[PDB]
């Protein structure tokens, strides 16, 4: 079906070996390819990343990449230490269109297929899954 433009790579790479971006959202041009939409400066911090997935507006979906970070600590260590990890995301809000959610849902896996890598996925149709909380609660 959709195809995936080599940019989504080249800039999930950045991220994950370069640390130069905190995270990106892609979308879905012309029912044709996935490519980058916003690409989120390192400093970057959550409440933005969820402002951008939704910038489409109602109508709209979109993927997000954002390189999480959270405290953790590992069985019989006397500390807790901070930690991060990547997981990519798709957003597919009640109002969009069935046409449009389908076509996201089944480029999903394309888009996965290509950032080799991301070991947690997490879909999303309300901002119930995707706060920080439940990417948190996910995470772990």
């Amino acid at each position: 079906g959709v195809t995936v433009s080599d940019v989504c790579k080249t800039t999930y790479e950045e991220i994950k070996k370069d640390k130069k971006h905190r995270y990106v959202i892609f979308y879905i041009r012309d029912e044709k390819q996935i490519d980058v939409e916003v690409i989120g400066d390192r400093n970057a911090e959550y409440d933005s990343f969820l402002e951008d997935i939704q910038k489409g507006g109602p109508g709209e979906c979109r993927y997000g990449l954002f390189d999480f970070e959270y405290m953790h600590q590992c069985q019989g260590t006397s500390e807790s230490s901070k930690k991060q990890k990547l997981f990519l995301m798709s957003w597919c809000p009640d109002t969009a269109k069935v046409k449009k959610k389908m076509l996201y849902s089944s480029s999903f896996d394309a888009l996965k297929k290509s950032l080799v890598g991301v070991q947690k996925y997490i879909q999303a149709t309300d901002l119930s899954e995707a706060s920080r909380e439940a990417v948190e609660e996910k995470l772990r």
